[PDB]
């Protein structure tokens, strides 16, 4: 990667904007790994994590399906050439106009966690196949989702009965333990709770057949099987039947390693032995994960330094006016100079999708390799 | 405002959330600025709200501009504003933005580092420089001191370095922090600015500008409070009484805050054990980033008329799949229904400028009144 980025810089000597270097082949290999790690689980890629059109086309061609959060994401996927039959509208709160659009296009599998959402379905998309999302938290997940989404255990039966009353077909149960989960027991407990909800749905008179284990998984490479082995044990313990279809909604598993982000030192200040640098990127650009996921990322220098190069205490600032916009508060690095380029590895998940134009910055290029 | 917004809805039988923006309000505030600060020329901080009608209103009312980047300079230049009315008030500017500023005739900028002076000498040697010193309001909403502004112990060195490079230092600036209600902070900052001003004279510069930065609110109770302006003017009298000194400021929120209201619709609802949870077609990743970055706890105004009606405990959620995305965790309101519109007053400062398209949301309209 150090070589590739350096070659891009030499081939494009007038490069000024920060730039993503994205590799479809990385994602292809990871899709193949998913197939091996989770042989029973059909991935519905969470478009919200990274909606890069080459990434989505790569997914499409590898027979990966899609989790869309809005009508805009549905449109993106359809424009790639994917059948709307391959989309789960996996957001429990959908606008009436988005529901009408989904019905029209052929997106007819969606999630819910409220009676009012069932009312909307009844009126606007009456034959949409529904998946009840239940709350099952991983308390150690990086981004918590439980307060806002998912039915509590005590309303499961009521919601299923209400769906039955409105002639709404409930076809399965989903959960999301939280974004950025490394807790295998959380998935085990979630899958157990899902079987209990599945059994309530059957009791009410539904004929469910889908388990949706949501997202949260990292592709941790040292590729580790701690998460997958235990998830598969839970699938075996609670959903052994070949009549059940299992799906997932991974975002970061595929998107994380898709891209690196290259950025240039544009300003510098050295005070009492502390080396402060300003980059043509920011927490309002590609680095929102510093704010929302507590990321503390270390860059790779593109300039070669000797093995014995002295590291100095460094502060990596974003380019905006704001004091909150600090990429890394403290990191030991070789001394950098205005004009040096660095890159941040594994910068494809919840990075480019969260860009703003705050302060008039936020621009970037994308190179595919 | 309630009838105005209802009128827009009746006139546009409208799906997206929308800003209702009033140039008159800003024109009136400009007239008030001239009364509150008769000696201070405002350079509006474009970053706060870059709406084109707002910028044109500023232009026509003889207000100047504080631009943070080349993109922002472009926005101002393209509406016919003389480059002489722009200060490039960012202490860390890319070489290519300086090149651009030089091309456009933007010939005044701030700095707080020796490396910045190196860049100026090489790329914009005619640029007149304003030294930004660090002077904090510890009670300001958004702190800036950590990241920007020269420390007291380096002021003389920085001025001597500019002199060695044949760079003209024409003044001193500070920013106590964004969202300041501490008059003492400004008094001390202006006192410190006069000390720096005298150091500049001692070194051989001929400074003539004091730039008091931004931070101020237009706090109204239909009369604007002078709690800040009176003491700022007192400090000006004490430390910069000379008519040979030009005083400027870089206000953002003072003019932008009250420029707009943001209307948004209830798109989802869930009532659980007496708690009323609502989902809106807006989010903290759309126009409500101030909930995250400024710890805003905004209360909406209902557009539907209610009888002098029981209030219930309500939670206002944003439309994204993130658990962080909560507009207001707890607010007492009359019961709302899917389809109800509400609006949020004084929603013009750091609101529309910070929109993302995360989850495929973030779209909005703008109506001018
Ligand atoms: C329904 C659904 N499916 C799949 C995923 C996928 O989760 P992942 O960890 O990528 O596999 C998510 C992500 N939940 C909001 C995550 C916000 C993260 N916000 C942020 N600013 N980084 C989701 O809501
Ligand atoms: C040089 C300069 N001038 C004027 C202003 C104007 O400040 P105001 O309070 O609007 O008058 C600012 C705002 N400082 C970064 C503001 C980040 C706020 N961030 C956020 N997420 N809201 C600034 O940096």
């Amino acid at each position: 990667m150090n070589s590739v980025v350096n070659n891009i810089l030499k081939a494009h000597p007038h490069q000024t904007k920060s730039f993503y270097v994205s590799s479809p082949k990385i994602v292809e290999d990871l899709i193949d790994q998913w197939t091996i790690l989770f042989p029973r689980v059909t991935p519905h890629y969470a478009v919200k994590c990274n909606n890069d059109e080459v990434l989505l086309k790569t997914m499409c061609d590898k027979n990966v399906n899609f989790d869309c959060a809005s009508s805009s994401e549905i449109k993106k996927v359809i424009q790639i050439g994917v059948s709307p039959s391959r989309i789960i509208f996996a957001h429990t709160m959908k606008t009436i106009d988005d529901l009408i659009f989904a019905k029209d296009q052929g997106v007819d599998i969606a999630t819910f966690d409220s009676s009012f959402e069932l009312d909307k379905i009844h009126t606007y998309h009456p034959n949409c196949k529904m998946i009840l999302r239940i709350r099952c938290d991983d308390p150690n997940a990086t981004v918590q989702l439980g307060n806002k989404f998912g039915a509590n255990e005590d309303e499961i039966r009521h919601l299923l009965e209400y769906a039955k009353q409105l002639d709404i077909e409930v076809i399965g149960i989903s959960f999301h333990v939280g974004s950025g989960s490394r807790n295998p027991e959380a998935y085990y407990r979630a899958i157990k709770s899902s079987k209990e909800a599945f059994n309530e749905a059957i009791s009410v008179g539904h004929k469910p057949y889908i388990l949706d284990i949501g997202g949260g998984l990292h592709a941790d490479i040292d590729l580790s099987t701690y998460m997958s082995d235990y998830i598969n044990d839970a699938i075996k313990d609670f959903f052994p039947e070949d009549t059940v279809t299992i799906v997932a909604e991974p975002g970061r598993f595929f998107a994380e390693h898709y891209s690196v982000l290259a950025t240039q030192v544009i300003g510098k200040r050295v005070r009492d032995g502390l080396y402060e640098y300003f980059f043509n990127e920011s927490t309002y650009g590609g680095f929102s994960n510093v704010i929302f996921e507590k990321s503390v990322p270390t860059p790779q220098l593109l300039r070669d330094v000797p093995d014995d190069e002295e590291y100095v205490p460094s502060v990596l600032y974003g380019c905006t006016c704001d004091g909150v916009d600090v990429i890394n508060h403290n990191v030991a690095l070789p001394e950098l100079h205005i004009g040096d380029w660095v890159y941040f590895p594994s910068w494809g998940a919840y990075t480019n999708v969260l860009t703003t134009s705050f302060n008039g910055f936020g621009e970037y290029d994308v190179y595919y390799i």
